């Protein structure tokens, strides 16, 4: 029918009762970045890049 | 006018007398060698080496 939860999960009240969400608490947003030059020659004796 | 000398140095015998020259023991023909390749190749657009 009902159900009721104390405040605290010990008696000397050093840890309060949540619901935290832990998949949502260790993951975040991530940001991808990337760049890249790149620049070549050719000539008849050689060539480089 | 003589010197003698005993044939150990310690009495157990577990070390002869010599006549070390030392700095010839310790010293020996060194040997160097060197070898280099190097190329290179120009153009109107670029160069590299």
């Amino acid at each position: 029918y009902g159900m009721t939860l104390s405040k605290y999960l010990d008696s000397k009240n050093t840890m309060p009762v949540a619901d935290t969400d832990w998949f949502d608490e260790i993951t975040r947003t991530g940001v991808i970045q990337q760049y890249n030059l790149s620049v070549s020659n050719g000539s008849e004796k050689g060539s480089s890049f």
